[PDB]
């Protein structure tokens, strides 16, 4: 069964736009999104659809690129580091839930390397 997906707005939380956050949407997210291995990560895990009934029994901080994209579009983040942490949670969740060598893990590993390449250099203020 599915929990509610992660919030993409929160009126208590202050919003911000920065050059680095703009870059994380326009270049980092939008490039990863087109990668051949992006599809498992483009939306919250649907434990019923994907027949992973234990997914949210194991993963307690779910994250996915659909959520990240919406957060960036909504100026939900205060800074780039917060957004980068969401990407890192997404990757680490995949490694936690699965096992080394699994096809889905090979997919996450290729995306993570590409992500690291793209955030190696970020715009300045
Ligand atoms: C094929 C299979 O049996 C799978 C296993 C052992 N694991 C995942 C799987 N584990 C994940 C963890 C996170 N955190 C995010 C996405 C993940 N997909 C899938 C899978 C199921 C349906 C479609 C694609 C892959």
């Amino acid at each position: 069964m599915n929990p509610p997906p992660p919030e993409t707005s929160n009126p208590n939380k202050p919003k911000r736009q920065t050059n680095q956050l703009q870059y994380l949407l326009r270049v980092v997210l939008k490039t990863l999104w087109k990668h051949q291995f992006a599809w498992p990560f483009q939306q919250p895990v649907d434990a019923v659809k994907l027949n992973l009934p234990d997914y949210y029994k194991i993963i307690k901080t779910p994250m996915d690129m659909g959520t990240i994209k919406k957060r960036l579009e909504n100026n939900y983040y205060w800074n780039a580091q917060e957004c980068i942490q969401d990407f890192n949670t997404m990757f680490t969740n995949c490694y936690i839930y699965n096992k080394p060598g699994d096809d889905i893990v090979l997919m996450a590993e290729a995306l993570e390397k590409l992500f690291l390449q793209k955030i190696n250099e970020l715009p300045t203020e």
